[PDB]
């Protein structure tokens, strides 16, 4: 049940959730409208879930990829802000949040992963993947470890599947084609070959989740991590000199980050949507908002041009953007969760050597392609009952 007269805001949990509650605050302190800020599992599962049958919170934020699912479930509120306040952002993040003629969200930052590296093990960080293993050896050798990093999320590893070629959806002239899968060709099976090598080869786990990498990080134990300007902050607190720079290469190729545009959505069933537009586009999208967020938990390169220029002159915003250019932006198609449930399954199974790389990555392709779909309904959400008081 949405409740009026008050915003609840879902953000994930490696986020500044901390930073947007004393945005809501001031909001709070401005308006008299409480705003409750959390930070669900699953969140991106969770809010078309709850949000097809009329409830969930009243903004959600998450990258721009799972939006147009959303938007086709007719889960999202179309935002309307003024020509004067889009102006204040970066042109090309009003299309990220673009579905269907329609803006669908509020662009916040721009988001990319980065190779993150401990100074004082490894000065000089691999300028390829395929320097990776000698490295991991020298630290072996030693007592460390050359990379860890989440193996879970297939986001992670993405950037190395695409580095020689592949790629999710084919597109040209301003459309895709989203029968024409890349998760299968020559380079994408080199890229998971070389992957899953590494952890045949005893030099990753296939094992590590997001916390464990960055436990290893943050104390010392692996010499690289790949994460997102997020995760900056509790590198911040911990003993560890770090570089943040650009991804490694493969077969000579940068690897290519799936870029994400976080975004803030409001709930097409909110009944607080000129509240949700007041507190984004007032409080939030302001430098004293995105700077509350921010100081928590970075946020990247931010939409807001105004505060853009102060973060772009941190080197490590330089690299995420590097590494954003070298990349793609996330196609916002409803098909995308599809894709990225194909390549997690791929991934995970070739990892824990359930099924080779060509096994996986065909299955992969005809998944994303052919064989998976998913549609949000109600209905699926009902549990029938003897008496139909008790159903629901
Ligand atoms: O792993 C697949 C996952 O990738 C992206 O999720 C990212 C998200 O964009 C980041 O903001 C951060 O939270 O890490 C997530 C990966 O754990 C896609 O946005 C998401 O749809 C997809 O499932």
């Amino acid at each position: 049940k949405i409740e009026e007269g008050k915003l609840v805001i879902w953000i994930n949990g490696d986020k500044g959730y901390n930073g947007l509650a004393e945005v809501g605050k001031k909001f709070e302190k401005d308006t008299g409208i409480k705003v409750t800020v959390e930070h669900p599992d699953k969140l991106e599962e969770k809010f078309p879930q709850v949000a097809a049958t009329g409830d969930g919170p009243d903004i959600i934020f998450w990258a721009h990829d799972r939006f147009g699912g959303y938007a086709q479930s007719g889960l999202l509120a179309e935002i309307t802000p003024a020509a004067a306040f889009q102006d204040k952002l970066y042109p090309f993040t009003w299309d990220a949040v673009r579905y269907n003629g329609k803006l669908i969200a509020y662009p916040i930052a721009v988001e990319a992963l980065s190779l993150i590296y401990n100074k004082d093990l490894l000065p000089n960080p691999p300028k390829t993947w395929e320097e990776i293993p000698a490295l991991d050896k020298e630290l072996k050798a030693k007592g460390k470890s050359a990379l860890m990093f989440n193996l879970q999320e297939p986001y992670f590893t993405w950037p190395l599947i695409a580095a020689d070629g592949g790629y999710a959806f084919k597109y040209a002239a301003g459309k895709y084609d989203i029968k024409d899968v890349g998760v299968d060709n020559a380079g994408a099976k080199a890229g998971l070959t070389f992957l899953v090598d590494l952890i045949k080869n005893k030099h990753m786990n296939a094992d590590t989740d997001y916390s464990i990498a960055e436990h290893a990080f943050n104390h010392g134990e692996t010499a690289m991590t790949i994460n997102g300007p997020w995760a900056w902050s509790n590198i911040d607190t911990s003993a560890v000199n770090y570089g943040v720079t650009v991804l490694p290469t493969f077969k000579g190729q940068p690897s290519k980050p799936f870029v994400g545009v976080l975004s803030a959505g409001i709930n097409a069933a909110s009944p607080n949507k000129e509240l949700a537009k007041e507190f984004l586009e007032n409080y939030l999208l302001t430098d004293e908002g995105l700077e509350a967020v921010n100081k928590d938990k970075p946020l990247g390169a931010v939409a807001l041009k105004s505060y853009e220029e102060e973060l772009a002159k941190d080197p490590r915003i330089a690299a995420t953007m590097e590494n954003a250019q070298k990349g793609e932006i996330m196609p916002n198609i409803p098909q995308m969760s599809a894709f990225w449930y194909a390549v997690r399954t791929a991934v995970i199974n070739a990892a824990s050597g359930r099924q080779t790389v060509d096994e996986a990555l065909k299955d992969a392709q005809t998944a994303a392609a052919h064989n998976v779909k998913f549609v949000f309904d109600a209905v699926t959400d009902i549990i029938i009952k003897e008496n139909l008081k008790d159903c629901g």
